[PDB]
């Protein structure tokens, strides 16, 4: 079940890498559909993330399944769809690919120090530093074997990350 | 859990009222979070619709519950969130409201004729008569008892609808 004329790009990478900011702007510029995956977290998950407890594979399963289904729904009527999903592990990405051969990834990439230096916080907010440590540890960067992954350098201003993402989509 | 300083606006109305086009632009202009609820339809709903059949309460229930959790997720970190959901019956609206006192509705309101011509304005669009008839049959316009409903007149250019929506949100 796929419309092969249409395509889905999952913007992945650790929390704090600016995925939503980028996806939002890219989709608006390209007149593409956009979905922030963070919003499909099941109730249980939301409660857990806020109380500070990092999620586990089983917690993410239903979330990834929901995202798989949302991707499918989006590609039915949109030539281009962007979904934000950290998609840190390889089989999370595999879960997203199931039944979605027209889905690929755009990995907003940088090392811990790059990410930390590019972090954009709201006035008065404390950045979840130890969350970034954990996320960076969890991250399994897509190896050459993962052929549907395109990479973007987050070590630049938002406007530059947005144009680079666009170029990769136009590629 | 619920942040009373944050808010969710559900853009509602019959298929064809231009909900997604308005919400997307409003959200972009206001830098708000935006979720097109149509992407959260369970696959079964997707297929039933793709077979030419209107959905019913039973089919919509799980969709609405997913939307209820999505709204909850959105208002955690966003001051303003927009969700597209036809939300045609009062009880559907009450399901979205459950546990979301900071959720309200924006009814993109127009009569059959206004919507038919809006749809036909798009070059090459085939107008589905009976689909629109069924939608209006299903529609239960929010009465005075629903105090969290703002109304916008969709008998104007998209630009004007967006402006009126923003105005209803800012007032
Ligand atoms: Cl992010
Ligand atoms: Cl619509
Ligand atoms: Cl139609």
């Amino acid at each position: 079940t796929t419309n092969h004329d249409h395509h889905i790009y999952v913007l992945m990478g650790v929390s704090g890498s600016g995925k939503s900011a980028v996806a939002s702007e890219v989709a608006h510029q390209l007149h593409a559909a956009f979905l922030d995956g963070d919003f499909l977290h099941p109730r249980r998950n939301i409660e857990k993330m806020a109380s500070g407890e990092p999620l586990n594979d089983d917690d993410r399963k239903p979330w990834l399944q929901a995202l798989n289904d949302a991707a499918f729904a989006m590609q039915r009527t949109n030539k281009v769809s962007l979904i934000v999903c950290s998609a840190l592990k390889k089989h999370y990405r595999d879960l997203l690919r199931e039944g979605n051969p027209n889905l690929s990834f755009i990995y907003l990439k940088g090392d811990f120090d790059v990410i930390e230096s590019r972090l954009k916080a709201r006035k008065g907010h404390f950045f979840k530093t130890q969350m970034l440590v954990t996320q960076f540890e969890t991250l399994q960067e897509p190896g050459a074997d993962e052929t549907d992954v395109l990479v973007v350098d987050i070590d630049q201003p938002l406007e530059g990350v947005v144009a680079s993402t666009i170029e990769v989509i136009k590629k």
